[PDB]
């Protein structure tokens, strides 16, 4: 009944969006391993777009979040079934939203169909660069 | 053996700085409870300036990091002796630069001389704000 959760992601600027999803992840199960994958530098680039925190400054920032049993860094983009043997996953968590690759329209698709996603929501308005948003509007 | 440390704290937009200070309070000894303290909305305003955050949004956003044991909010701007009492604190935890008010040039000084101290370190450049400066800088993104 210990089952292993891998949730992936970015993780820049971290905040409580992230700690909250992370916290869903490591919930799901009365007892889970929550695995971190954290995404590198160049492919964050390729794919997304450039990166406030390197890869270092963002797994170490993660070590301080209670939920957080084991990290992953440089993780993978794409989640191959290679991985999910390699790691022990039983589930993939994430939010619902498909999640684009540039001609492949959702990379969590697979996991959907396969059995092995289980769904965390976002939380909003809560992001680092919603927080400045409030200082640029109580300084007006 | 177990030692109560008390850090308190704005701790507003909270950041690698912070978690790094709480990380040091919580392993000043072998064993302790680390038990944080995040100040009032107003009494922020009145004595420091603008809090970003609501006092319920920085008490929920601490709830998630490792070494926080307890937290107190509403915690008081100024310790004093009956709250060391009322919790059991052996040694309040935070930075050494002296923090002054209208009353006394260091609100930690009482705590300094009795021995009931422990000097943390700030950690430079990785503040929430700092952050949203390498994005500006470079606006690039
Ligand atoms: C690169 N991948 C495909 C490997 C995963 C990338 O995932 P991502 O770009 O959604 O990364 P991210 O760092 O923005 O999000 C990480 C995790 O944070 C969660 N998240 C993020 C922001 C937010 N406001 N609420 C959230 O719940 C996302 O749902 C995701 O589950
Ligand atoms: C208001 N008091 C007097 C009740 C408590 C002290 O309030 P404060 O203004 O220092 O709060 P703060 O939130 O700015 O910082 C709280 C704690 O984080 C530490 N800190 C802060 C910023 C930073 N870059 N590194 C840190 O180590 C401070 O030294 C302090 O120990």
């Amino acid at each position: 009944k210990n089952v292993v959760i891998y949730a992936d992601g970015v993780y820049d600027m971290l905040h409580l969006g992230h700690m909250k999803q992370l916290e869903q992840a490591k919930k799901l199960f009365e007892n889970t391993t929550l695995i971190v994958g954290v995404t590198s530098d160049n492919e964050t680039k390729l794919f997304k777009g450039q990166v406030v925190q390197t890869l270092e400054e963002r797994t170490e920032t993660l070590k301080h979040i209670r939920w957080v049993d084991e990290i992953i860094s440089p993780c993978p983009w794409v989640v191959t079934p290679e991985f999910l043997e390699k790691y022990k996953i039983d589930y993939v968590a994430h939010d619902d939203i498909p999640y684009a690759n540039n001609q492949k329209e959702d990379i969590y698709a697979w996991l959907k169909r396969a059995g092995k996603f289980k769904a965390t929501q976002r939380t909003e308005g809560v992001s680092t660069t919603d927080l400045i948003v409030r200082i640029l509007k109580n300084y007006e």
